[PDB]
């Protein structure tokens, strides 16, 4: 069919220390995608991925020195938008994305590769609200042929990293990725971020380990789902909480949301 190759740039989605993301549009079958302009490891990582709650990965082309990323259009935009500051979300939608998340995280985590830079700015919402996982340009593989890979590399972003990346040489990759997803839980229900870092010298977060939930971002969450962020926002590691384990928790197995509304009539 002549023409199907051919996309239009219609609009900017983001930009990023790389360059822009921008909405394409098919010149034949108005398809919408997002290209990624800017890297070798973030579309190798692409190309392991296919997962319902992970942004699709079409393809790449390289243009001589510029690289075209051809990624899943999601029409929801970004969670980030969603959170109200200093309110959050009503909790029915944030236990909604909270196991989505869970499920993007588990199939990551079971193919050997940590995203390691979850935050709302990076979890997309389609047409249907349903959460993808995005940016997979931190992202490396932790797990190879069945042996595990402690990671030093510091990276992601302070407010939403974990207490050991900042004091240990090494460090488990997994746990990494639960402590953030803590971290959005908690931008969800109180809209607010509880600490500019995870170290002793920041008073938010010593407060935190004294139990001070009497304070600002914890007072406005209920006692459910605050149980399970005492069991996620745990400084030693290898006490932290489990994803096999969240899955079990009180909160996470609460029912509260109702389906997406279906038309009807009397
Ligand atoms: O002017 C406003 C409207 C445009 C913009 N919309 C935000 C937004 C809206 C949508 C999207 C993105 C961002 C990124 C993205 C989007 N869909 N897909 C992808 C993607 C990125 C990596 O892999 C896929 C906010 C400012």
């Amino acid at each position: 069919v002549p023409f199907v190759e051919d996309w239009d740039l219609v609009q900017t989605l983001g930009e990023g220390a790389y360059g822009e993301v921008q909405l394409a549009v098919n010149r034949v079958t108005e398809e919408a995608v997002a290209v990624k302009i800017v890297i070798k490891k973030e579309i190798c990582i692409n190309k392991m991925l296919n997962h319902e709650n992970v942004v699709k990965f079409y393809g790449h082309r390289r243009e001589g020195n510029i690289q075209y990323l051809f990624l899943e259009y999601c029409s929801g935009g970004e969670l980030f938008d969603r959170i109200e500051p200093d309110i959050g979300m009503p909790e029915p939608d944030a236990q909604r994305f909270f196991h989505q998340l869970m499920a993007g995280v588990v199939y990551l985590h079971g193919i050997g590769i940590t995203h390691r830079d979850i935050k709302p700015e990076n979890l997309l919402l389609d047409e249907r609200d349903n959460l993808k996982i995005s940016d997979f340009g931190l992202a490396t593989v932790f797990r190879y042929n069945n042996r595990e890979r402690l990671l030093n590399k510091m990276c992601g972003t302070l407010p939403y990293v974990a207490p050991e990346l900042l004091k240990r040489r090494e460090f488990h990759a997994e746990p990494v990725d639960v402590w953030s997803c803590g971290i959005v839980l908690t931008a969800m229900l109180a809209g607010e971020l509880p600490w500019d870092q995870p170290s002793d010298s920041c008073q938010e977060y010593s407060d935190w380990k004294e139990k001070k939930t009497y304070l600002n971002p914890w007072k406005k969450i209920d006692s459910a789902p605050l149980a399970l962020l005492h069991k996620i926002l745990v400084e030693n590691p290898s006490a932290r909480i489990t994803i096999p384990d969240i899955k079990k928790d009180r909160w996470y197995n609460k029912p509260l949301k109702k389906g997406a509304k279906r038309p009807r009539v009397t």
